[PDB]
């Protein structure tokens, strides 16, 4: 069974490095931002075989115009934000609720907490204490995950493995139902 899945957010919130590692194993060691991608990988879940359309989409403003075009025949989307950033997680509401509303109804929709190591790390404390600010706390996440109607919450982290191949599995799980 074959089904198609778009990943959103922030710019350099891991959008990239969570698609390649689930679909390569590798961790990519150059950051470069995206203008768009595409890849594949297969999945078991339930018992079911499903392949993975994975379109890649960029976080930057200067975009906006091109990364409507992937939006087309949408089984699923990935709405991503990052726990050492706060700002990323409330501009779900603002920028990327609204955009992937419009174009992309009656879309299932995954929240998805990005660098969940980042929350113990000291320096990423440190950094943020100037700001008064701190990580994102799992329960934050999940409210923001309510207030928009997401069919569910998960957080994760590309660079341990921790937690990547379940946010896939509720991807398909979602993506087959509903
Ligand atoms: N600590 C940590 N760093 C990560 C993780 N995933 C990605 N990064 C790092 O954060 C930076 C952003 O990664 P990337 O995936 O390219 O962001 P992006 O959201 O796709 O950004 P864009 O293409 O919209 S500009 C990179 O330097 C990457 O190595 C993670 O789980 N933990
Ligand atoms: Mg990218």
């Amino acid at each position: 069974i074959r089904k198609k899945l778009v990943i959103v957010g922030d710019v350099a919130c891991g959008k990239t490095c969570l698609l390649i590692v689930f679909s390569k194993d590798q961790f990519p060691e150059v950051y470069v931002p995206t203008v768009f991608e595409n890849y594949v990988a297969d999945i078991e879940v339930d018992g079911k075989q499903v392949e993975l359309a994975l379109w890649d989409t960029a976080g930057q403003e200067d975009y906006d115009r091109l990364r409507p075009l992937s939006y087309p025949d949408t089984d699923v989307i990935l709405m991503c934000f990052s726990i050492d950033s706060p700002d990323s997680l409330e501009n779900i509401p603002e920028k990327w609720t609204p955009e992937v509303k419009h174009f992309c109804p009656n879309v299932p929709i995954i929240l998805v907490g990005n660098k969940k190591d980042l929350r113990n790390d000291e320096h990423t404390r440190r950094e943020l204490a100037k700001m008064k600010q701190e990580p994102v706390k799992p329960e934050e996440g999940r409210d923001m995950a309510n207030r928009i109607g997401a069919f569910g919450y998960m957080e994760c982290s590309a660079k341990t493995k921790d937690g990547v191949r379940e946010v896939f599995e509720m991807a398909t799980r979602a993506a087959l139902q509903a």
